[PDB]
Protein backbone atom coordinates (compact mmCIF):
# COMPACT_ATOMS: atom_id res chain seq x y z
CA UNK A 1 0.00 0.00 0.00
CA UNK A 2 1.22 3.58 -1.10
CA UNK A 3 0.12 6.06 1.36
CA UNK A 4 -1.18 9.72 0.79
CA UNK A 5 1.51 11.33 2.60
CA UNK A 6 1.26 14.94 1.34
CA UNK A 7 0.98 17.57 -1.59
CA UNK A 8 3.94 17.72 -4.34
CA UNK A 9 3.22 21.92 -3.86
CA UNK A 10 3.24 21.47 -0.16
CA UNK A 11 7.17 20.64 0.32
CA UNK A 12 9.11 22.86 -2.23
CA UNK A 13 12.50 22.14 -3.23
CA UNK A 14 15.50 22.27 -0.54
CA UNK A 15 12.58 21.54 1.70
CA UNK A 16 11.43 18.80 4.33
CA UNK A 17 8.03 17.91 5.74
CA UNK A 18 7.53 15.84 8.56
CA UNK A 19 4.64 13.56 8.36
CA UNK A 20 2.90 10.74 10.63
CA UNK A 21 1.57 7.01 9.72
CA UNK A 22 0.72 5.40 13.06
CA UNK A 23 3.69 5.36 14.76
CA UNK A 24 6.03 6.64 12.98
CA UNK A 25 7.36 9.72 12.03
CA UNK A 26 8.66 10.45 8.43
CA UNK A 27 10.55 13.30 6.64
CA UNK A 28 9.74 14.18 3.03
CA UNK A 29 12.45 15.81 1.29
CA UNK A 30 12.29 17.82 -2.14
CA UNK A 31 15.37 17.42 -3.88
CA UNK A 32 15.32 19.14 -7.67
CA UNK A 33 11.62 18.09 -7.79
CA UNK A 34 11.95 14.69 -6.82
CA UNK A 35 10.39 13.42 -3.58
CA UNK A 36 12.05 11.14 -1.24
CA UNK A 37 11.21 9.59 2.57
CA UNK A 38 13.54 8.75 5.73
CA UNK A 39 12.60 8.29 9.01
CA UNK A 40 12.13 11.50 10.59
CA UNK A 41 14.19 10.92 13.82
CA UNK A 42 18.26 11.06 13.28
CA UNK A 43 19.95 7.53 14.10
CA UNK A 44 22.52 9.19 16.18
CA UNK A 45 20.27 10.76 18.61
CA UNK A 46 16.40 11.67 19.53
CA UNK A 47 16.32 15.21 16.94
CA UNK A 48 14.22 15.41 14.17
CA UNK A 49 15.83 15.65 11.01
CA UNK A 50 12.61 17.58 8.81
CA UNK A 51 12.31 20.05 12.27
CA UNK A 52 16.06 20.18 13.13
CA UNK A 53 17.54 19.37 9.70
CA UNK A 54 18.93 21.36 6.64
CA UNK A 55 18.69 19.70 3.06
CA UNK A 56 21.79 20.65 1.28
CA UNK A 57 21.22 19.27 -2.86
CA UNK A 58 20.06 15.44 -1.67
CA UNK A 59 21.73 15.42 1.67
CA UNK A 60 20.34 16.49 5.51
CA UNK A 61 22.33 17.68 7.90
CA UNK A 62 21.09 16.75 11.57
CA UNK A 63 21.82 20.18 13.50
CA UNK A 64 22.54 18.54 16.92
CA UNK A 65 25.97 16.99 16.14
CA UNK A 66 26.21 18.04 12.35
CA UNK A 67 25.67 14.46 11.40
CA UNK A 68 24.93 14.26 7.40
CA UNK A 69 22.86 11.56 5.26
CA UNK A 70 21.91 10.93 2.15
CA UNK A 71 18.17 11.06 1.77
CA UNK A 72 17.84 8.88 -1.44
CA UNK A 73 19.43 5.75 0.26
CA UNK A 74 20.10 6.90 4.13
CA UNK A 75 23.77 6.53 3.73
CA UNK A 76 25.46 8.08 6.13
CA UNK A 77 27.83 10.85 4.73
CA UNK A 78 29.21 12.99 7.76
CA UNK A 79 29.57 11.09 11.48
CA UNK A 80 28.99 11.04 14.16
CA UNK A 81 25.91 8.88 12.85
CA UNK A 82 27.13 5.06 12.51
CA UNK A 83 23.93 3.80 11.34
CA UNK A 84 21.79 4.98 8.06
CA UNK A 85 18.30 6.17 7.77
CA UNK A 86 15.26 4.24 7.13
CA UNK A 87 13.96 5.07 3.87
CA UNK A 88 10.54 4.22 2.83
CA UNK A 89 9.47 3.89 -1.24
CA UNK A 90 7.40 7.05 -2.82
CA UNK A 91 4.83 7.47 -5.59
CA UNK A 92 3.87 10.66 -6.80
CA UNK A 93 -0.24 10.17 -8.50
CA UNK A 94 -1.02 13.85 -9.42
CA UNK A 95 -0.71 16.19 -6.89
CA UNK A 96 -0.37 13.46 -4.10
CA UNK A 97 3.08 12.04 -2.43
CA UNK A 98 2.39 9.00 -1.19
CA UNK A 99 4.76 6.69 0.84
CA UNK A 100 4.55 3.34 1.48
CA UNK A 101 4.72 3.21 5.38
CA UNK A 102 5.23 -0.66 5.93
CA UNK A 103 7.62 -1.01 3.26
CA UNK A 104 11.18 0.80 4.89
CA UNK A 105 14.07 -0.92 3.45
CA UNK A 106 17.75 -0.04 5.19
CA UNK A 107 21.37 0.63 2.77
CA UNK A 108 23.45 -1.47 5.32
O1 LIG B 1 -5.22 15.89 10.33
C1 LIG B 1 -5.65 14.60 9.86
C2 LIG B 1 -4.95 14.29 8.55
O2 LIG B 1 -3.53 14.44 8.70
C3 LIG B 1 -2.75 14.23 7.52
O3 LIG B 1 -3.05 15.18 6.48
C4 LIG B 1 -2.67 16.55 6.73
O4 LIG B 1 -1.26 16.77 6.54
C5 LIG B 1 -0.77 16.51 5.20
C6 LIG B 1 0.75 16.67 5.16
O5 LIG B 1 1.14 17.72 6.06
C7 LIG B 1 -1.49 17.41 4.19
O6 LIG B 1 -1.13 17.06 2.85
C8 LIG B 1 -2.99 17.24 4.33
O7 LIG B 1 -3.68 18.13 3.45
C9 LIG B 1 -3.44 17.47 5.77
O8 LIG B 1 -4.84 17.19 5.86
C10 LIG B 1 -3.01 12.81 6.98
O9 LIG B 1 -2.33 12.63 5.74
C11 LIG B 1 -4.51 12.56 6.79
O10 LIG B 1 -4.76 11.19 6.42
C12 LIG B 1 -5.29 12.88 8.06
O11 LIG B 1 -6.70 12.74 7.79
S1 LIG C 1 21.65 13.53 16.89
FE1 LIG C 1 21.79 13.73 14.73
S2 LIG C 1 23.95 13.78 14.45
FE2 LIG C 1 23.78 13.43 16.60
Amino acid sequence: TFTKACSVDEVPPGEALQVSHDAQKVAIFNVDGEFFATQDQCTHGEWSLSEGGYLDGDVVECSLHMGKFCVRTGKVKSPPPCEPLKVYPIRIEGRDVLVDFSRAALHA
